[PDB]
DNA sequence: CGTTAAAG
DNA sequence: CGTTAAAG
């Protein structure tokens, strides 16, 4: 389910921005991370790959 | 340094594809997070506010 | 040691 | 910020 690591992700944005993380920006960072990676998996399988790779991580 | 949950990252990739997931992936999907957050303060401030929302992770 | 509760 | 889970 949540895919990110909440405490850092807020670590960074109070440090960077002086601001508070909503919990649903969370859940998009983590919808965000599982899409990636399923379109990582096309793109390894599409290669006949048995490894995601960095180049297979479109951004 | 490191922003998503690695091991469920590696779960979600070998459930879904059967497939291992490179050291690469991994900072790219970290790299990815940072940017995301970066981008989401940056809008948050635009907009004047003191909470990064959903609506500012443009994806 | 990051997440979840809830003490101060 | 101490407690409760569970990632590394």
């Amino acid at each position: 389910e949540v895919l990110v690591v909440t405490s850092k992700v807020k670590k960074l944005i109070k440090e960077k921005g002086q601001m508070n993380t909503s919990a649903e920006t969370i859940d998009v960072l983590s919808k965000a991370i599982e899409q990636l990676c399923l379109k990582g998996v096309e793109s390894a399988k599409a290669d006949g790959r048995k490894t995601v790779m960095a180049r297979d991580i479109v951004i």
